[PDB]
């Protein structure tokens, strides 16, 4: 029966590569044990050299991408007039099956425990959040696994309850004028400076923190003469 007869056989990709022609004998194409044959553009390509086992292909993906799965590779005889290792016709082929592990180990999610109390509201005048927390322990999760849905659930809560206004302190109001116009005297020279707590007023209705620390500040006058000596004479 004639055949397509190629000049060459790639090895490396069992292709039939360089095409000579075709309406030849097996034999004839084979003269030359270098060449090679197949039947029309339909493949598998056997090269004329006596049959010989191919290379083992590349490892399969593993069947399974978790824990311990199963991966083959094959290896088929090539060529023409005889037999390979095996009582083996030429286009047969020889598979390897190996213990193949993408990773180690599989996830496998948990299932939560039953909800937490709702903890108190987040505040304690105006307007806050409620929550309450759960953990995902029962069954605990294996692997990088994890429960569906969220640990904890979050709400608002309203008090019912007008938030207190704290005072805090006006601008500092001007010095007086000090005490005296010397120092040395029966009074040293003091100078005063004073504050109202109405920026903001505290409390309006509930109690309101009053303004902390004091509404006045005292301090020598400095940079003034010395008085005079009025205990004897100079
Ligand atoms: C390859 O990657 C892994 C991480 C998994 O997602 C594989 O899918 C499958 O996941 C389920 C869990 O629901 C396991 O029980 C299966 O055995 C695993 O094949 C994925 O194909
Ligand atoms: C809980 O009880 C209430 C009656 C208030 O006294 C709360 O104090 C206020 O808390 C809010 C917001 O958390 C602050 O802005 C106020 O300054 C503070 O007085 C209290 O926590
Ligand atoms: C203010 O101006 C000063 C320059 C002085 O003339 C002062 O007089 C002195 O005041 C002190 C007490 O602060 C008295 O003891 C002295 O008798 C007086 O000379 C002035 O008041
Ligand atoms: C397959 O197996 C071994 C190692 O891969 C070698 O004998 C040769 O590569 C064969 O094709
Ligand atoms: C399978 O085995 C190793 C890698 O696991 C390599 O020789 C090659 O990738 C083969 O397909
Ligand atoms: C936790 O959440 C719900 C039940 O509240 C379910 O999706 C499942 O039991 C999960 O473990
Ligand atoms: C928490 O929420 C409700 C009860 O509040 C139920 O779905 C279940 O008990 C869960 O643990
Ligand atoms: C919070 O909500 C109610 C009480 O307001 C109850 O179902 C339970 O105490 C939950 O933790
Ligand atoms: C006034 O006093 C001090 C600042 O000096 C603080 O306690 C606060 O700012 C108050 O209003
Ligand atoms: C009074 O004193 C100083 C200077 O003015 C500042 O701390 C602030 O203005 C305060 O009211
Ligand atoms: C008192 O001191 C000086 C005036 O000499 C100014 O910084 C300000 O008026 C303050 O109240």
């Amino acid at each position: 029966d004639p055949v397509l007869c190629f000049t060459q056989y790639e090895e490396s990709s069992g292709k039939c590569k360089g095409l000579l022609g075709g309406g030849v004998s097996v034999e004839d194409c084979c003269l030359n044990t270098a060449f090679a044959y197949q039947k029309r553009s339909g493949g598998l390509c056997q090269p004329c050299r006596s049959p010989r086992w191919s290379l083992w292909s590349t490892w399969a993906p593993c069947s399974v991408t978790c824990s311990e799965g199963s991966q083959l590779r094959y290896r088929r005889c090539v060529g023409w007039n005889g037999q390979c290792s095996g009582k083996v016709a030429p286009g047969t082929l020889e598979w390897q099956l190996q213990a193949c592990e993408d990773q180690q180990c599989c996830p496998e999610m948990g299932g939560w425990s039953g909800w937490g109390p709702w903890e108190p509201c987040s505040v304690t005048c105006s307007k806050g959040t409620r929550t309450r927390r759960r953990a995902c322990n029962h069954p605990a999760p294996k692997c990088g696994g994890h429960c569906p849905g969220q640990a904890q659930e979050s709400e608002a809560c309203d008090t019912q309850q007008v938030c207190p206004t704290h005072g805090a302190w006006a601008t500092w109001g001007p010095w007086t004028p000090c005490s005296a116009s010397c120092h040395g005297g029966p009074h040293e020279p003091k100078e005063t400076r004073s504050r109202k707590c109405s920026a903001p007023e505290p409390s309006q209705k509930p109690p309101g923190k009053p303004c902390p620390g004091l509404a006045y500040e005292q301090r020598r006058c400095t940079g003034l003469p010395p008085c005079p000596e009025n205990l004897y004479f100079q």
